[PDB]
């Protein structure tokens, strides 16, 4: 609320976060945020998708091949561009407090204005690991010790005390109407630079429409059920009025256009986005067909999905808000059957490979999906590719030329974005994957980039089973959320009890680039990078700070030919470095900044094969 952002900007005031903590402040800051980007990042994948998605494995090929540190007095003396390029308002407000609590949580001085820093004893530490012995077990059960989680303890206390600054400022709550006041002014201002910044064409407003109208924009339809019933020819256009919602409406659509003439789902007229408020509606049934790469992962069930784009092609959606919210009648949130719940799904099954579908600026939060499935349709954003019925008649299920772009997910469960998952999973049960592999099965041209996704219950952003897939200039914060017993109650068989930030499952020669990770929650994973099993995956010019399992891991027999270099670690966690099992992991020429305290190679995930050299290792 208005009152929480006011105390956040007076703490930041305090704390030396920022020069200006008024409201022209925020603008000035946002402004000078969006215009370095526009200067100093690199230019592809901005702006049309025809002009750049065939050109995706060429870029990745080009960066690869790479020789030096590009930029690296800006990354050394931290000028360099990374994260998201265009942030929104909602983005960077929501970046900005996330700024403010961490330097709280990390703050050494004694008073913040005329607050004592509380000085959290071992005695108070200690305490705190006894009385929730629920968030410190990892995947098998079994204890992080008190040394382990000792500083982890202090900066969640320290967050605590921060979050009880804030309760305070609002409860003593003159100059507060006035800074709220501005706040407001410059807060639609910055809505309106927003929106400035955005065959038949169907229009649909949920307050004037009417669903027996033709669908002009002088007689629009009214519900997305009118929307669901239209043959959605190639060149059409389907354009849902700003400031419209739609109570516990869906968008479930099986429409093709051509690479000539695209489908586009829309938004027109002035105000918010249209909001496609699913809350827990919206119902269809997934059934990958044969089990996945471990039987007990779910594969097959009701889900509820805000927008289901099932077996699309050459299809844009852009600029709506969606919601997925349960709690319906008997259910509970971390059942451990609740339905799975999905933002966007995309589903392949019966047209072989799905060309050319691509999101862009969606705005998805609170979708409330099962805590526990990790391969449903489950999370934000989630693309994955089920058993056809005729395989042998229309081809293998995958896909070619997709991005997710500007994307922006909050409060999402289990996944935030996830891409690629595939019936095919059997195909790639080795460590080293041949490119035949990707050619009959895999997907081509898959470009993430521009996200923010921030609140996660599980993984951040995630690419599976394709090739040379490019994740770049995404930001994140505090996922895996729910990656813990605290809420991770009923796993049943399924364990899964992780999470990452950004990375590739079974990919070959991924690149994953100029992207920000900070504050991942505590599990046995929780570091901001994976190089998880997969062949050939390059980490450069990323970002991370204050990530509570560490920078980066290679996990496990089948991550093989792993290269990390030209990053900067600042404050990560628990340890830098898991080698956990890996086979190789070449980590050379990066910045790493740790206190004396937190180790290189972190505990436990230590014993894989590693050639680490070139590094600057930095204490703090
Ligand atoms: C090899 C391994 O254990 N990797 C872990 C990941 O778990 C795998 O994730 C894939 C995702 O497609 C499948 O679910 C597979 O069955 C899992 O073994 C885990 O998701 C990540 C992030 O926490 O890291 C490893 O723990």
């Amino acid at each position: 609320n208005q009152q929480e952002i006011y105390a956040a900007y007076r703490v930041a005031n305090l704390l030396g976060v920022y020069e200006d903590c008024s409201p022209n402040g925020f603008y000035q800051r946002w402004k000078q945020k969006n215009a370095f980007m526009k200067a100093q990042a690199e230019e592809f994948g901005i702006g049309s998708t025809d002009h750049f998605i065939d050109d995706v494995e060429r870029i990745v090929d080009q960066r690869r091949a790479e020789t030096e540190w590009k930029n690296a007095d800006a990354w050394k003396n931290g000028t360099a561009a990374f994260g998201a390029r265009y942030l929104t308002p909602e983005m960077y407000l929501d970046y900005e407090l996330k700024s403010i609590q961490l330097a709280f949580a990390t703050y050494k001085g004694e008073l913040v204005g005329n607050h004592k820093c509380h000085v959290y004893t071992e005695d108070e530490k200690r305490a705190f690991y006894d009385a929730n012995q629920d968030l410190f077990t990892r995947y098998h059960g079994d204890l992080f010790s008190y040394e382990e989680v000792d500083l982890i303890i202090e900066k969640w206390l320290k967050v605590q005390e921060y979050q009880d600054i804030i309760e305070s400022v609002v409860a003593n709550t003159d100059n507060a109407v006035r800074w709220i006041t501005e706040f407001e002014k410059i807060w639609n201002q910055m809505q309106e630079e927003k929106r400035l910044r955005e065959g038949h064409c169907y229009y649909v407003s949920s307050i004037h429409g009417d669903d027996a109208n033709d669908g002009t924009e002088d007689q629009p339809l009214k519900s997305l059920y009118a929307v669901n019933r239209l043959d959605l020819q190639p060149g059409d256009q389907v354009l849902l009025e700003r400031g419209s919602v739609f109570e516990n409406q869906f968008l479930h659509l099986n429409v093709q256009g051509t690479k000539e003439q695209p489908i586009y789902i829309g938004a027109y007229g002035n105000g918010a986005k249209p909001l496609i408020q699913t809350n827990g509606q919206g119902i269809w049934y997934q059934d990958y067909g044969n089990e996945l790469d471990a039987p007990t992962h779910v594969y097959r069930g009701y889900v509820s999905s805000a927008v289901l784009l099932y077996d699309c092609e050459y299809l844009t959606v852009e600029n709506l808000e969606i919601s997925n919210k349960g709690g319906v009648f008997g259910e509970t949130y971390s059942a451990p059957h609740k339905m799975n719940r999905t933002g966007v799904a995309g589903i392949a099954k019966n047209r072989g490979t799905l060309h050319e579908i691509h999101l862009s600026n969606l705005y998805i939060h609170d979708v409330e999906g099962n805590v526990y499935d990790k391969h449903m349709n489950n999370g934000g954003i989630y693309f994955t590719c089920l058993k056809p019925e005729a395989e042998e008649k229309t081809g293998v299920a995958r896909y070619e030329n997709v991005s997710v772009r500007g994307c922006h997910l909050k409060r999402t469960s289990r996944w935030g974005i996830a891409v690629g998952y595939s019936y095919k999973c059997k195909e790639f049960m080795t460590a080293e994957l041949p490119d035949e592999l990707f050619e009959r099965y895999g997907h081509h041209n898959i470009y993430i980039a521009d996200n923010y996704v921030e609140e996660i219950g599980g993984d951040g952003i995630t690419v599976m089973y394709a090739m040379k897939p490019l994740v770049e200039y995404n930001s994140g914060d505090s996922c895996a959320l729910e990656m813990n017993d605290r809420y991770y109650t009923e796993p049943e068989d399924r364990a899964g009890k992780v999470a990452a930030g950004i990375w590739p499952w079974k990919c070959k020669d991924a690149l994953l680039t100029y992207n920000e990770m900070r504050d991942m929650r505590l599990n046995q994973d929780s570091m901001a990078w994976d190089a998880d099993s997969g062949d050939g995956t390059l980490y450069q010019y990323n970002y991370s700070h204050l990530n509570e399992g560490g920078c980066v891991m290679f996990c496990l027999e089948e991550a093989i030919h792993n290269e990390f270099r030209y990053n900067v670690s600042v404050d990560d966690l628990g340890g830098l470095i898991s080698p956990s099992g890996n086979p190789d992991a070449w980590i050379h020429h990066n910045v790493f900044y740790r206190r004396a305290e937190v180790p290189f190679v972190r505990p436990h995930m230590d014993d894989g094969k590693y050639v680490a050299e070139e590094n600057e290792i930095h204490l703090i």
